[PDB]
């Protein structure tokens, strides 16, 4: 099953899985108190999967892509790498279902402790509109990903401190009636 897990207190080499000690592994269960939602997929399958399609009829996933984060294919890709790891919020779902490869994404807590989810090759990710969030590859350095959104896309991360806005009042608002 999908790994999830409390950091370290070490700010160095951001692509280790930098696990806190002792280990503090976070289930599927609590991400989604978060309103962190996750499923599983046969990735072979992605350009024609029923199981897929049931997904995103159910959320309205009606637009995708596929971005594949290469050193040597992806245009402009040492400031976009950079740019996805700051840690910011959108206004939307971010919605990623790993083709290859792996990464983490890491999200905050209810008190603001950062939780490390490690994403490979099959697992497919929605982080709500508000959440405080980045992305780094791991040691590996590579990930293939489908890139999905509800509607036509708009990618703007805003930085943290992005306090201001609407989706992100009413995120916190969320977090108050989860366990
Ligand atoms: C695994 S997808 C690459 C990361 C990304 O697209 C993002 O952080 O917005
Ligand atoms: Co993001």
């Amino acid at each position: 099953m999908v790994q999830a897990w409390y950091m370290d207190e070490s700010t160095a080499d951001p692509r280790k899985p930098h696990r806190a000690q002792p280990d503090r592994p976070v289930s599927l269960e609590q991400l989604r108190t978060l309103g962190v939602l996750y499923w599983k997929l046969d990735a072979d399958k992605y350009e024609n999967d029923p199981e897929l399609e049931k997904i995103r009829k159910m959320r309205n996933y009606s637009w995708m892509d596929i971005i594949t984060i290469c050193k040597d294919t992806l245009p402009n890709y040492e400031e976009k790498i950079k740019m996805f790891f700051e840690e910011h919020l959108h206004l939307d779902e971010e919605i990623r279902y790993i083709l290859e490869g792996s990464g983490y994404f890491d999200v905050r807590d209810k008190e603001d402790k950062w939780i490390r989810i490690s994403m490979e090759k099959g697992d497919m990710i929605t982080l709500p509109a508000g959440i405080y969030h980045r992305f780094t590859l791991d040691e590996k350095n590579y990930v293939k990903a489908m890139r999905l959104f509800v509607g036509e896309p708009v990618w703007t991360p805003y930085n943290r401190p992005a306090d201001h806005f609407d989706a992100r009042v009413q995120y916190m608002s969320f977090l108050e009636g989860t366990a």
